[PDB]
């Protein structure tokens, strides 16, 4: 509680590849960990203009930014100052698959992310390579302990240009760098949105709102 | 709206098999479709005492019983008097897999279910065949239209005897027997509970509470 | 010694696909040591089948596989008491079937009791639209797990007008008595509908199968 | 004609497993028409590797496969321009790896640029605990999809003290120029670590591979 604040900053670099084509993106942002709200500005540094839907990247750009009620243990805020890392697979219904990692540290009032992102087997005529996505729908992540660490699974869906949805299943493993108290089974509602972007997504402004809860009584 | 009521009745028969061993269960219940609450009493008629965790069956024992706000189209209540059917696969993390169908009709104030349930590849030393499950956790189902019908996917988890969770992914397809208005992407929170049961689950009293919503703003 | 060079087969399958029930009976003959068999199948209920017959055919016994002397034959050892199998068949478009077969022996005739169930086949997919031509030949991978025998296979249906539709099989085989367990091995398969009438009310089906150990070193 | 009976190989792989980065370089030689190859691999960064080396080895070219005259050889046709591949490797305990290889040709030497990433390997699983012995031999199933070549394979690692750990491979192969496309076919494989030092800093790896058409009729 001594290393967290109502207003915190964020710096990140992501290095990655999709279908074997490499890229890099850097980001600067800020957020309110107790309000579960954050935003950031992202710039493509290498590999631009990106030949795939930017939306596949956005959830890689920290569950610290989620409003936790007092009756649910907060694995993430506990993990600082040491921080935590996460690993994630994102399996799309047409066989496209991405995996990503984020190592999160803290310097003063600024979270620092080192992100790797890789994706393969996206069909050339699919919504990802043809940039036919509109946005992620809001979601509810299911979090539970497994082997002394925290898992989070979520059914995600991208709405598509001209209607319909493109589904993806997320499986995330979260690992605190120190021993923290482990939570009971719980949920985090999310809503991630690209608020603005330039024509080729070289510049993107991204927002997330997230709140933990215990489901129906 | 002429064939629905604040209080409705339910009759069902399920015929099925798990790992090749057949069984049959009948049920009688009642519920409040606008409150999203229901309960029923279930009796094993054949194949008892069941050699597997009763919990795998319980979600087969109707999304009519979910509280829908006025701003979300209600695919289910619209579908009557003709009714609707559903198909579901339930894929467990240890390779166990169940599929089920329910054809739902309506007679007076009573819903009538014809249910088939089949499951295979449950390991002999797994939580299902060793009856090590405690209950399903509450959940949030994600519902979206695909090919003119309604899909519902949910990350489910069974809490286990002595701690931890056993995960299962549900994919349901819902099919109205007449043309109804299709909803936008939305959610249904659920909480299913066995309220009471006898020693070998020959008799079970089952409750569900469910409410639709639109996620975080 | 209860296994003769020429043996007979009788079966009944009861099943449902997308909730629509059907029943099929079969009479055949095969040569266990040659790994070849054939049979005539008749739809008894639910005809004309509204789905691709090909999804059913591998449900219609690894006794009919030529094993070399240097590979333990789990199947031929299991008689006269017999064995059962359970199988999930997961199609790439989300269609999923599960099946069971209880196999017994009466004189020189194998008797099969088969249950088959399938759900979530899209209305416009190759199964509901009857766009399949045949299964490609395949190589099943077999290995022991928990004292029983597993067999996994990548299957593909060739499609009318070109291309393939993929399905992953996961089978569990369970001898009714204790038999000697094999090392990791393979069975090559080729299953074919040799003839059928217009609506597949009558089908003549053949299979050739041979076990092997793969490439050496 | 740019394909000679004896050819050389040079590669560099950069990667990460559970977020921990590493780099490996390789020098080898093979006989494209005999379907045999071998190579010496050296960890350059990230050593000693904290995970089972076996997960990496299939990333270290189907040019090295003996094709019969009656099967179109997608790989040998693709040179001198070369081809690339993308692959997902989904392990039965939820561990998942994805890899890419861009293959070019310089004189008589193939050059590989490989990226490898893996996540969600459980701390107590056979990969993180180094409990693997070797890959079993396998049969890859290859088929055209969207004008490119797919190859799927059921793989198994034998485990220290018995049993197997399963992995499903899905590979996409992409020629850099237009080549003639093959019919559905198979490639049998056998990959082996022939020697290694204590911490796998040095590894000698061999593969034998032969294409075929499966059982006839």
């Amino acid at each position: 509680m001594s290393v967290i604040k109502p207003d915190m900053k964020i710096k990140l670099r992501m290095e990655g590849a999709v279908n074997g084509h490499p890229f890099a993106i850097e980001g600067v942002g800020l957020g309110k960990p107790f309000e579960g709200k954050q935003s950031m500005d992202l710039k493509v540094k290498e590999g631009g203009p990106l030949p795939f839907a930017y939306d596949i990247l956005t959830t890689a750009f920290n569950r610290v930014f989620a409003k936790y009620p007092e009756n649910i243990v907060d694995y993430f805020k506990q993990s600082f100052p040491e921080g935590y890392s996460w690993e994630r697979s994102m399996s799309y219904e047409d066989g496209g698959i991405c995996i990503a990692t984020n190592d999160i540290t803290l310097d003063g009032d600024c979270y620092i992310y080192e992100i790797r992102f890789d994706g393969v087997n996206f069909p050339a005529n699919g919504p990802v390579m043809q940039k036919r996505t509109v946005k992620w729908e809001p979601s509810t992540e299911k979090l539970y302990v497994r082997d002394g660490v925290l898992k989070g699974d979520v059914n995600m869906a991208l709405s598509l240009e001209g209607g319909g949805h493109y589904r993806c299943d997320f499986k995330t493993t979260y690992k605190a760098k120190k021993v923290v108290q482990l939570p009971d089974y719980h949920f985090v509602d999310h809503h991630i949105e690209i608020k603005s972007h330039d024509k080729d997504y070289s510049n993107v402004n991204l927002h997330e709102h997230a709140e933990a809860h215990s489901g129906l009584p």
